[PDB]
C-alpha cells in the first residue's frame, strides 16, 4: 500500500492534494482496511517504539548513574524536543501574523472612517490593504493547518511509540509484576491513558506563544490606544492564574475521578465475566448497588470536573468581551473617545489573544496536567519487576536436557515457606517424567521453574532446547482453531491430521459446522473444558519442540479421552522427545519412564513406578491428607430545559455580538458629532450591561450544557446497566465479555467527559459562526447572494468528505480493538509466549496491529486536515467577500459597520472548520450512543419476581421433577436436551454423568432458566416459569465448574447483601476449614482479594461457594465438576463434608471422576443430550452393556473392580440394613 505522501511535493502536501484519490474511492464504495495507505516507514510502530525506548533506556541508565534520581518518562522530552520545536515555527509565524493583520483591519476601516468620496487613490490603497489582509488570512489558515496537522501527527508518534513500548514491557514483566497489576490495568494504560498523548502536543507551543503574543498585543495596542490597553491586558493577566487553577484543579478532579472510574470498570468486569455465577446466586441486586455507588460517587466528580470546563470555556468565550470592556471603559473614562478603528483593531487583537492566552494556553496547561498523570503511571508500569532477561546461553554440548539442582524458589519472597525446596532431577531425550502430588504442591510451579518463570532462590536450572508448554489452565485465544493449533507455525496437512487424531479432536471437529476452521470465541466460551484442554495440548504438540512441559492436560477430560491422550498423544509423539508431565491421574504412573513426587515443595521420592511399588507406598495414601439525538437529549433533562438551553445559548451569542455592535454604534454616533458631547453614562451603562449579559450567559450556557449532557450519561448508564443486569444469559454467551465491558468503559466514558465537552464546543462555535454570518448579512445584505453558492459548495464538501470520513473513522474505531485484543490475549498466555522464544514474533504481530491502526489514524488525521483546509478556503472566500464587498459597496457602509463585519469575518477563519469538523465528530461519538442505547432496550430476561411469591419456607421438601423438558440455547437453536422426564425425591443425591457434551451442565442451565425451557419443571409442585427468577435462584445453591471469587472483602464473597452476622461467617469458614487460612492474613474479613484467582489454591474456593450455600441454606445444591483439578485430598474432603452437611439437601453432582459419584443415590446417564439410564449405580454396573460400566472399565481393571464393590456395598447397605 504505497502512501502518496512520500510521492507528494510540498505544494500538494500543504493542501493535502495527494489525498484526493482516496476520497474519489470512498465517495462511491465502502472503505475497508485494504483501501488505507501503509504508514510512512519513518512512523511505523516499530521505529517509533525503538526510538523512544532507546531514549527511555538511556534515561533509566542516567537515573542510576552518578545521579540516583528516580527515572522520568516525562524527561523523554529529550526524544521529541528536536522534532517538536520545528513545529514552533508555524506557531511563531501564525501568532505573529494574527497581530499583523489587525493593523490592516484598522487601515481598511480607516478608509470609511475618513470618508469614501470620489478619491481613486484612497480606494486603491484600501484595495491594496484588503488584498494584503486576504493573503494574510490565507497564509494564516495554512500555518494554522500545517501546524495543527503536524502537531497531531507528532502526538500520534508519541502515542504509538508509548503503546509499542508498553507492550514491549508487558511482554517482559515477571510474575511479581503481573501480580501487582492486571490485564485490565495494562489495557487501561494502552487504551485510556496513552490517548492523552494524542492531545498533549496539540496546544503545547501556545504555552509560550500564549503570553508572548499577549505582550505583543499590548506592544501594538498601546501604540493605538495608550495606557488604557494595560487595563485590558491587566484583566488578561488575571485570567492566566485563574484559568490555570481551572486546568490543574480540573486535572486533579480528573485523576481523582479516574480511580472511581476504574473501580467501577473493574466491578463491571466482575459482573460481565461471572454473570452466570451472579444470576445463579441471585447477586444481581448486590452489584446493582456497587456500580450505582461507584457511579453516583463518580457523577459527583464529573459534575465538578465538567462544571469546571464550563467555567473554562465560558472564560474563553467571554474572555475578550471582558478584555475589550475593561479596555474601553478605561479608554473613555480617561477622556478619549471611540472611533471605529481604534476600537475594532483592539477587538480583533484581543480576539487573537483570547484564542491563545485564554483557550490554547489553559488547554495546554490542562493537557499537560492530564498527560503528566498518564506519564507518571506509565513510568510506574515501565519500572515494574521485569522477568530476568534469560542468562546468556552458555556453549552447549548439543545434548538437549533439563537439569535441576537443589532448586529453591518463592512465588512471593515474603512468604516464609518456599514454594519449592531442594528439587533435583535430570531429564534426557526419550524420557517421560511424570510429576505427581497433592493440590498446591507446586507441580505447575515446577514446570514454571523449568520455564524460568520461577526465579530460583537457591539451586540451578539448565535447560537447552525448544520448549512447548501446556498450561494447567488451557489458553484459548481469538482466531480459528487451526490457527490456534498453529500458533504462528506453518500449516502442514499430514502432521496436523496426525496430531488432531492423536489429540482426539477429529470427532469434535466433525460435529462442528465449520470443523477446524470454526472461529473460537473469546476465552473459549464456544468450547467445553475438555475441548479447551485438547486445543491447548494440540497447540503445544504442533510446534514439534524438544522439551514438553505438560501441565495435566488430562484433568479436564473424561476417562476414555484421557486414556486416549496418554496413549496416542503422549506415549507416541512424545516417545522420543524430552517430556515432563504433571498428573493427578495415578493410572498413568505405570507407563511413566520416570516419576517425581512433590508435596509441599518436598521432592518426596524420585524413581520409576516399579521402585515405588517395591517400597510398598500406596499412592492413594500419598495423595490423601435524529431519533438518537432525541433519545440522548431527552435522557438528560426535560425538553423544557432544552428550550431554556437554546434560549440561553442564543442569548449569549446575541449579547456577544451585541457588544461588538454596540461599540460599532457608539463609534458611528461619535463620528456624526459636532459644544456637543456623548452621554457617557448611558453608553458605558449599555456597554457594561451587554458585557455582563455576555459573561453571565456564557457561564450559564457552558454549565447548563454540561449539566444536561452529563445528566444523560448518568441516565443512559443507569438505564443500560439495569438492562444488562437483566439480559438473559444467552446475551452473554453470544456477545463476549469484552464487547459488553467496552460499552461500559469506552462508550460511557465518551458520554461522561468527552461528548458533553465536544457537544458544548460544537454548539458554541456553531453559534459563533452563526453570529459572524449574521453580522456580515445584517451589515452587507448583498452578501446573502454569494453566500448561497458559498454554502452550497460547503454542502457538497460536507457530503463528499463524509462519504469517506464516515469510513476512515470506522476503520480506526474497528482496528483499534485488534491492538487491545492482542494485548489481552498475548498477556493471558504470557508464560507460554516466553516459553517459546517467541517474544520477537509477538512483537512483530503487535507492531503490525499498531501499524494498521496507525494507517487508520493517519487517514483520519489527513482526511480531517483535508476537510479543514478546504473549509478554510471557503471561509477565506467569505472573508474576501466581506472585505471587498465593503469596498465596492463603500458608499453604503458606515465606518463602524465595516469594522464590525470585517472583525467578525476575520474571526470566522479557523473557527468555521472547528464547528464543521466537530459536527462530523459529534455524530461520530453519537454512534457510541446508539451503542449505549442498544443495551437499554435489550430483550430483558423473565420478570425477576412475580407478585405471587412462593411460600417463605419453600421449597421445604426439595423434590425436582422433569416433564418433557427440552433445552435449546437459543430459540430454534440445536436441541441440547430432548424430552426429559425424571424425578428426584427429597434429599436424594443423584449424580449426572456422560461424555464431554452429554447435556450435563445444560440440565443445570435449564434448572436455573438460563435459557427458558419448554416443558414442566416442578419444585414442590411449583412450576419454574410461574415463579420469579430471584425467588427461584436464591433457592438453589450451585458450585459451578470454575468458582469465582469477586474482588473485595471475603465478606462480600460470602455475603455482600449482609443478611447474616459475623458468627455465621466464621462458622462457615470453620466448616470449610478456611478460617485458619484467611485469619493468618491481616484482613480476616477484609483481605484485599485481588482478582483472577492466581493467589489461591485451585481446590479451596469451591468451599467458599458451599459456605455461600451454608449462609443461604438451600435444600437443593447443584455441583458442576467441582473437584476436577484437585487431588484425592480435597476430592474427598468436599464430598464428605457435603454428606455431613447436605445430607438433608438434595445434591445434584456432575463430574467425570467416578470415585466422587459411586455412592450417589441415583445416576442420570446422559448421552448426546438424552437421558439413557436412570437407576442406582450398582444396577447400572449390573448391566454389562451399560455405558456407565464401560466408563468404569475404561479406567483400568483393578480400579473398575474397586468401583464395582464400592457401588455394590453402597447399594446393599442402603437397601438391606
Ligand atoms: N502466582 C502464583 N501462581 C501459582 N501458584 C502460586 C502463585 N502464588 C502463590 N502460589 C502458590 O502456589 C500454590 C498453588 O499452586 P501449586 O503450584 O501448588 O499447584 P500444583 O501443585 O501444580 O497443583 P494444584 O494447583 O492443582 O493443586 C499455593 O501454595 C499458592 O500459595
Ligand atoms: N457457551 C456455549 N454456548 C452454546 N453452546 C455451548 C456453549 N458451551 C458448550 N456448548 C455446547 O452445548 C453442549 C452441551 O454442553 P453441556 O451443558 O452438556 O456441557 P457438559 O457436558 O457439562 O461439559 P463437560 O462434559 O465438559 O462438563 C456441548 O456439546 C457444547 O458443545
Ligand atoms: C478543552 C479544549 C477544547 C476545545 C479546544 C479545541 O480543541 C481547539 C483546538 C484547535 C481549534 C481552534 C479553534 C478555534 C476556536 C475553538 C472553540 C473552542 O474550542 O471552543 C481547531 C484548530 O486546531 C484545533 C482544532
Ligand atoms: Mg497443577
Ligand atoms: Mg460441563
Amino acid at each position: 500500500k504505497p502512501n502518496p505522501l512520500q510521492d507528494a511535493n510540498l505544494c500538494s502536501r500543504v493542501f493535502f492534494w495527494w489525498l484526493n484519490p482516496l476520497f474519489k474511492i470512498g465517495h462511491k464504495r465502502r472503505l475497508e482496511e485494504d483501501d488505507m495507505y501503509s504508514v510512512l516507514p519513518e512512523d511505523r510502530s516499530q521505529h517509533l517504539g525503538e526510538e523512544l525506548q532507546g531514549f527511555w533506556d538511556k534515561e533509566v541508565l542516567r537515573a542510576e548513574n552518578d545521579a540516583q534520581k528516580p527515572s522520568l518518562t516525562r524527561a523523554i522530552i529529550k526524544c521529541y524536543w528536536k522534532s517538536y520545536l520545528v513545529l514552533g515555527i508555524f506557531t511563531l509565524i501564525e501568532e505573529s501574523a494574527k497581530v499583523i493583520q489587525p493593523i490592516f483591519l484598522g487601515k481598511i476601516i480607516n478608509y470609511f472612517e475618513n470618508y469614501d468620496p470620489m478619491d481613486s487613490v484612497a480606494l486603491n490603497t484600501a484595495y491594496a490593504y484588503a488584498t494584503v489582509l486576504t493573503f494574510c488570512t490565507l497564509i494564516l489558515a495554512i500555518l494554522h493547518h500545517l501546524y495543527f496537522y503536524h502537531v497531531q501527527c507528532a502526538g500520534m508518534r508519541l502515542r504509538v511509540a508509548m503503546c509499542h513500548m508498553i507492550y514491549r514491557k508487558a511482554l517482559r514483566l515477571s510474575n511479581m509484576a503481573m501480580g501487582k497489576t492486571t490485564t485490565g490495568q495494562i489495557v487501561n494504560l494502552l487504551s485510556n491513558d496513552v490517548n492523552k498523548f494524542d492531545q498533549v502536543t496539540v496546544f503545547l507551543h501556545f504555552l509560550w506563544a500564549g503570553p508572548l503574543q499577549a505582550i505583543a498585543v499590548t506592544a501594538l495596542l498601546w501604540m493605538e490606544i495608550g495606557i488604557s490597553c494595560l487595563a485590558g491586558m491587566a484583566v488578561l493577566i488575571i485570567l492566566l492564574p485563574l484559568q490555570s487553577c481551572f486546568g490543574k484543579l480540573f486535572s486533579s478532579l480528573r485523576s481523582k475521578t479516574a480511580t472511581f472510574t476504574d473501580a467501577r470498570i473493574r466491578t463491571m468486569n466482575e459482573v460481565i465475566t461471572g454473570i452466570r455465577i451472579i444470576k445463579m446466586y441471585a447477586w444481581e441486586k448486590s452489584f446493582s448497588n456497587l456500580i450505582t455507588n461507584l457511579r453516583k460517587k463518580e457523577i459527583s466528580k464529573i459534575l465538578r470536573s465538567s462544571c469546571l470546563r464550563g467555567m473554562n470555556l465560558a472564560s474563553f468565550f467571554s474572555a475578550s468581551k471582558i478584555i475589550v470592556f475593561v479596555t474601553f471603559t478605561t479608554y473613555v473614562l480617561l477622556g478619549s473617545v471611540i472611533t471605529a478603528s481604534r476600537v475594532f483593531v483592539a477587538v480583533t487583537l484581543y480576539g487573537a489573544v483570547r484564542l491563545t492566552v485564554t483557550l490554547f494556553f489553559p488547554s495546554a496547561i490542562e493537557r499537560v496536567s492530564e498527560a503528566i498523570v498518564s506519564i507518571r503511571r506509565i513510568q510506574t508500569f515501565l519500572l515494574l519487576d521485569e522477568i530476568s532477561q534469560r542468562n546468556r546461553q552458555l556453549p552447549s554440548d548439543g545434548k538437549k536436557m533439563v537439569h535441576v539442582q537443589d532448586f529453591t524458589a518463592f512465588w512471593d519472597k515474603a512468604s516464609e515457606t518456599p514454594t519449592l525446596q531442594g528439587l533435583s532431577f535430570t531429564v534426557r531425550p526419550g524420557e517421560l517424567l511424570a510429576v505427581v502430588g497433592p493440590v498446591g504442591a507446586g507441580k505447575s510451579s515446577l514446570l514454571s521453574a523449568v520455564l524460568g518463570e520461577l526465579a530460583p532462590s537457591h539451586g540451578l536450572v539448565s535447560v537447552h532446547g525448544r520448549i512447548a508448554y501446556v498450561s494447567q489452565q488451557p489458553w484459548v485465544f481469538s482466531g480459528t482453531l487451526r490457527s490456534n493449533i498453529l500458533f504462528g507455525k506453518k500449516y502442514e496437512k499430514e502432521r496436523y491430521e496426525k496430531v488432531i487424531k492423536a489429540c482426539a479432536l477429529k470427532k469434535d471437529l466433525q460435529l462442528l459446522e465449520d470443523g477446524d476452521l470454526t472461529v473460537i470465541g473469546d476465552r473459549g466460551t464456544t468450547l467445553s473444558g475438555g475441548q479447551k484442554a485438547r486445543v491447548n495440548l494440540a497447540r503445544a504438540v504442533y510446534q514439534d519442540a524438544d522439551i514438553y512441559l505438560l501441565d495435566d492436560p488430562l484433568s479436564a477430560v473424561d476417562a476414555e479421552v484421557s486414556r486416549h491422550l496418554f496413549e496416542l498423544c503422549i506415549c507416541q509423539i512424545l516417545h522420543e522427545k524430552i517430556t515432563i508431565l504433571v498428573t493427578h491421574q495415578l493410572q498413568y504412573l505405570k507407563a511413566a519412564s520416570q516419576i517425581l513426587i512433590l508435596k509441599d515443595g518436598k521432592m518426596v521420592q524420585k524413581g520409576t513406578y516399579t521402585e515405588f511399588l517395591k517400597s510398598g507406598i500406596d499412592f492413594g495414601s500419598l495423595l490423601k491428607k435524529f431519533q438518537a439525538y432525541k433519545n440522548y437529549f431527552r435522557a438528560g433533562a426535560h425538553w423544557i430545559v432544552f428550550i431554556f438551553l437554546i434560549l440561553l445559548n442564543t442569548a449569549a451569542q446575541v449579547a456577544y455580538v451585541l457588544q461588538d455592535w454596540w461599540l460599532s454604534y457608539w463609534a458611528n454616533k461619535q463620528s456624526m458629532l459636532n459644544t456637543e458631547k456623548l452621554d457617557l453614562n448611558w453608553y458605558l451603562g449599555i456597554y457594561s450591561g451587554l458585557t455582563v449579559a455576555t459573561v453571565l450567559f456564557g457561564i450559564a450556557r457552558s454549565l447548563l450544557v454540561f449539566y444536561v449532557l452529563v445528566n444523560s450519561s448518568q441516565t443512559l448508564h443507569n438505564k443500560m446497566f439495569e438492562s444488562i443486569l437483566k439480559a438473559p444469559v444467552l446475551f452473554f454467551d453470544r456477545n463476549p465479555i469484552g464487547r459488553i465491558l467496552n460499552r461500559f468503559s469506552k462508550d460511557i466514558g465518551h458520554l461522561d467527559d468527552l461528548l458533553p465537552l465536544t457537544f458544548l464546543d460544537f454548539i458554541q462555535t456553531l453559534l459563533q459562526v452563526v453570529g459572524v454570518v449574521s453580522v456580515a448579512v445584517a451589515v452587507i445584505p448583498w452578501i446573502a447572494i454569494p453566500l448561497v453558492p458559498l454554502g452550497i459548495i460547503f454542502i457538497f464538501l460536507r457530503r463528499y468528505f463524509l462519504e469517506t470520513s464516515r469510513d476512515v473513522k470506522r476503520l480506526e474505531s474497528t482496528t483499534r480493538s485488534p491492538v487491545f485484543s492482542h494485548l489481552s490475549s498475548s498477556l493471558q498466555g504470557l508464560w507460554t509466549i516466553r516459553a517459546y522464544k517467541a517474544e520477537e514474533r509477538c512483537q512483530e504481530l503487535f507492531d503490525a496491529h499498531q501499524d494498521l491502526h496507525s494507517e487508520a489514524w493517519f487517514l483520519f488525521l489527513t482526511t480531517s486536515r483535508w476537510f479543514a483546509v478546504r473549509l478554510d478556503a471557503i471561509c477565506a472566500m467569505f472573508v474576501i467577500i466581506v472585505a471587498f464587498g465593503s469596498l465596492i459597496l463603500a458608499k453604503t457602509l458606515d465606518a463602524g459597520q465595516v469594522g464590525l463585519a470585517l472583525s467578525y469575518a476575520l474571526t470566522l477563519m479557523g473557527m468555521f472548520q472547528w464547528c464543521v469538523r466537530q459536527s462530523a465528530e459529534v455524530e461520530n461519538m453519537m454512534i457510541s450512543v446508539e451503542r449505549v442505547i442498544e443495551y437499554t432496550d435489550l430483550e430483558k430476561e423473565a420478570p425477576w419476581e412475580y407478585q405471587k411469591r412462593p411460600p417463605p419456607a419453600w421449597p421445604h421438601e426439595g423434590v425436582i421433577i422433569f416433564d418433557n423438558v427440552n433445552f435449546m440455547y437459543s430459540p430454534g437453536g440445536p436441541l441440547v436436551l430432548k424430552h426429559l422426564t425424571a424425578l428426584i425425591k427429597s434429599q436424594e443425591k443423584v449424580g449426572i454423568v456422560g461424555r464431554t457434551g452429554a447435556g450435563k451442565s445444560s440440565l443445570i442451565s435449564a434448572l436455573f432458566r438460563l435459557s427458558e425451557p419448554e416443558g414442566k419443571i416442578w419444585i414442590d409442585k411449583i412450576l419454574t416459569t410461574e415463579i420469579g427468577l430471584h425467588d427461584l435462584r436464591k433457592k438453589m445453591s450451585i458450585i459451578p465448574q470454575e468458582p469465582v471469587l469477586f474482588t473485595g472483602t471475603m465478606r462480600k464473597n460470602l455475603d455482600p447483601f449482609n443478611e447474616h452476622t459475623d458468627e455465621e461467617l466464621w462458622n462457615a469458614l470453620q466448616e470449610v476449614q478456611l478460617k485458619e487460612t484467611i485469619e493468618d492474613l491481616p484482613g480476616k474479613m477484609d483481605t484485599e482479594l485481588a482478582e483472577s484467582g492466581s493467589n489461591f489454591s485451585v481446590g479451596q474456593r469451591q468451599l467458599v461457594c458451599l459456605a455461600r450455600a451454608i449462609l443461604r441454606k438451600n435444600q437443593i445444591l447443584i455441583i458442576d465438576q467441582a473437584t476436577a483439578n484437585v487431588d484425592p485430598r480435597t476430592d474427598e474432603l468436599i464430598q464428605k463434608k457435603i454428606r455431613e452437611k447436605f445430607a438433608h439437601c438434595t445434591v445434584l453432582t456432575i463430574a467425570h471422576r467416578l470415585n466422587t459419584i459411586i455412592d450417589s443415590d441415583k445416576i442420570m446417564v446422559l448421552d448426546s443430550g438424552r437421558l439413557k439410564e436412570y437407576d442406582e449405580p450398582y444396577v447400572l454396573l449390573q448391566n454389562k452393556e451399560s455405558l456407565f460400566y464401560k466408563m468404569v472399565q475404561q479406567l483400568g481393571k483393578a480400579e473398575a473392580a474397586a468401583l464395582t464393590e464400592t457401588a455394590k456395598q453402597v447399594y446393599f447397605k442402603r437397601n438391606y440394613p
